[PDB]
């Protein structure tokens, strides 16, 4: 079915904003497309300069307090020239009258590749996590030690990240089980009957004169009969499932008194405030839906595969005989004096019948579906596990540690706690309430907006799944494609009509 | 597990008649006669057969391990897995690597509340105040407040996520389908 997209409802113009300059015309969403008909994307809103009408009195103060940056952020205590990198390489560091007084003697290495990039911004409708949505460089006060690893090294942590820690947690799993079915039936009749008759009669006078005669009857009739029946039917069914992850370390996000990047904050500050959902859903895909509480550093792997075995077979003979003969014998003699007369009649009849009938039907399905995946590591090391996993049937002593070593090089995430993000704008902003609730009145619209909820619904019970419009539907192993329509199985089809040629 | 079932049936019945007349009158010159033969038999025959195998298998096998350095640690896990040799310096290894980096295995318990400073500012008030947040945290949200699984399957909370582990001779989440179906049999005539 060639489902086109239902999907232009317009809106009425809003009132312009005069400091962000921008119109609200605005649009929604309504049907995708669940086959192979006509993809469409479009994006939800739309943008227009307009001539501002309002003075724009409100604006963002430089908090007041203390020396102001070159981005908006504000010194809170002792956030001068004493080796605090807030805003730039050197723009913290523009000018220092004072001596460079160094924050702390100790030597601290820097957190290289590890979870310093501890902002996620997940799409619970999307994909894998974002990049961060704030400044995780930043850091307050007196340095905070981390000493703690593998080897003997001292990593900082900032002061956006509440704990971290390096426990290098490891499980895996495994399973499997055997089904098996079986079934036999065996059938036979055979039937017998046999039919015999006799007639004899003899008629003679004498009292010249003279009489004789005398009849004569037979009769062979048997039919018989067979029948057989035989069915018989195998199926066996094997199914599991495995998987392991190797944690490296996990972190857990300060959730208020937070600092935030440049861009983010010049991104809310140029935000308006009358429910713009066409701007909202730009950021919304620009930053994530909402970011992570708390994650996994670390990696995952799994391999699944399926068996599944089904026999039929069916058997079926017919056989039938049958044999009827007739027998008749007639004489008839007379004596004259010297007249003869004589007469002889003889009647043989015999029929055979035959028939014979045959069924032989076999029919066996199989079904297999093995799926694995893999992540983490260096791209060497990584695949290396890959190949030799994958049937290989005999793992290594050094390839384990060899992954070990390349995913505490690059880790990735495994398990992520989530926090919605209007939690994180920042408070005592120009409108940071109102944007609050306007932003969570955007990410509700946006996660009851469009989903598989309000797509169609597969047939055959197939999953369904929306990847960027299309809304294709995972089918059974059993079935086929898409839609779902056609079965697959057809049962055989059987003519036993004689050969036209 | 194994089953075998087998059952044979078998029907055999065989029935006839006979019969003869047979008449003959005599006159002075006068002679008749008669001959009636009657013969007619039925045999039946049946045959039943029921043949049926079922076996059924289940395997699980769980492994873990932890600490040391990376690369001695899991020299010791392919070897150890399904390896049937193991070896005398590889566990010398493991204790080097693992008194490099040791890691925690048993864990004596103590509140934190218990660890505030005391005669701080409001340090009293503030150590009954994380006593009933620790309480609250503890039992507000795990396995008690989440609904329970079929089948007696465990339940876990990972982040949200209130899945059950369901046994081994049963299937996946929410342990709904079975996944062991009494093997289905049809003795019909084939239609085609
Ligand atoms: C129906 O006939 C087939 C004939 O192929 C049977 O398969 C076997 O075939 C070989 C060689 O053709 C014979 O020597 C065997 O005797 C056959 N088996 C049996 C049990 O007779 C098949 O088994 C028959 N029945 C079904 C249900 O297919
Ligand atoms: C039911 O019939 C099967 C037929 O396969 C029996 O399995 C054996 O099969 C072989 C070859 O087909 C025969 O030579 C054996 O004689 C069969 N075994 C026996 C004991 O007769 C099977 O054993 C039978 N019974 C059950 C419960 O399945
Ligand atoms: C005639 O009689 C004989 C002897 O009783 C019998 O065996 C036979 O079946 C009968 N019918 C015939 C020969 O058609
Ligand atoms: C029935 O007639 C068929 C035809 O040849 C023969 O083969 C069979 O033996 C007969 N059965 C009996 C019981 O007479």
């Amino acid at each position: 079915s060639h489902i086109d997209c239902r999907m232009s409802p317009w809106s009425e113009w809003s009132q312009c904003d005069p400091c962000l300059r921008q119109m609200f015309r605005s649009r929604s969403i309504e049907v995708f497309g669940q086959f192979n008909g006509k993809r469409c994307t479009d994006a939800v809103g739309d943008r227009r300069q307009c001539v501002p009408t309002e003075p724009c009195e409100d604006a963002e103060d430089d908090c007041g307090n203390d020396f102001q940056c070159s981005t908006g952020r504000c010194i809170k205590m002792r956030l001068r020239c004493n080796g605090d990198n807030d805003c730039g390489d050197f723009s913290d560091e523009d000018d220092c009258e004072s001596e460079p007084r160094p924050p702390c003697r100790d030597r601290v290495v820097e957190e290289s590749e590890l979870a310093r990039t501890a902002g996620y911004g997940i799409n619970i409708l999307g994909m894998d996590p974002l990049s961060t949505p704030f400044d995780n460089e930043f850091y307050n006060g007196l340095c905070n030690r981390d000493r703690d690893g593998n080897t003997l090294t001292y990593y900082r942590r900032p002061w956006n990240v509440a704990s971290l820690i390096y426990e290098t947690k490891g499980e895996k799993n495994f399973r499997t089980e055997h089904y098996e079915e079986q079934i036999e039936a065996f059938k036979s009749i055979i039937q017998e009957k046999t039919s015999n008759f006799n007639a004899a009669i003899s008629l003679k006078f004498t009292p010249s004169l003279h009489g004789k005669g005398s009849f004569r009857f037979s009769y062979s009739k048997n039919e018989t009969y067979q029948l057989f029946l035989s069915y018989s039917s195998k199926k066996e069914k094997m199914f599991l499932h495995v998987k392991g992850e190797i944690h490296l370390g996990r972190f857990v996000m300060r959730n208020r008194d937070v600092v935030l990047t440049t861009t983010f904050v010049d991104d809310i500050k140029a935000l308006p405030t009358t429910y713009e959902k066409g701007e909202y859903f730009a950021f919304l895909e620009t930053y994530g839906t909402h970011y992570s509480s708390s994650g996994s550093l670390g990696g995952l792997y799994e391999l699944i595969y399926v068996l599944d075995k089904a026999s039929m077979k069916r058997k079926g003979v017919e056989l039938k005989d049958i044999k009827r003969c007739l027998g008749y014998h007639l004489d008839v003699s007379l004596a004259f004096s010297e007249i003869s007369v004589g007469a002889e009649f003889n009647k043989d009849d015999c029929v055979k019948r035959g028939e014979g009938r045959a069924v032989n039907i076999t029919s066996e399905n199989l079904i297999d579906d093995v799926v694995s995946l893999i992540r983490g590591g260096t791209r060497k090391y990584a695949f290396e596990l890959k190949e030799k996993l994958l049937r290989g049937t005999v793992i290594d002593v050094t390839d384990f540690v060899n992954w070990a070593s390349s995913i505490n090089d690059a880790p990735v995430l495994i398990s992520q706690k989530l926090s919605p993000i209007y939690n994180l704008v920042p408070v005592k902003m120009k409108n940071a309430h109102l944007k609050k609730q306007n932003l969570e009145r955007a990410i509700e619209d946006y996660i009851n907006e469009f989903s598989v909820r309000k797509c169609h619904t597969c047939q055959n019970g197939g999953t369904v799944i929306l990847m960027d419009g299309k809304c294709l539907c995972a089918c059974p192993f059993k079935f086929e494609g898409i839609a779902c329509e056609i079965s697959k199985q057809k049962i055989s089809e059987g003519l036993p009509a004689l050969e036209f040629p």
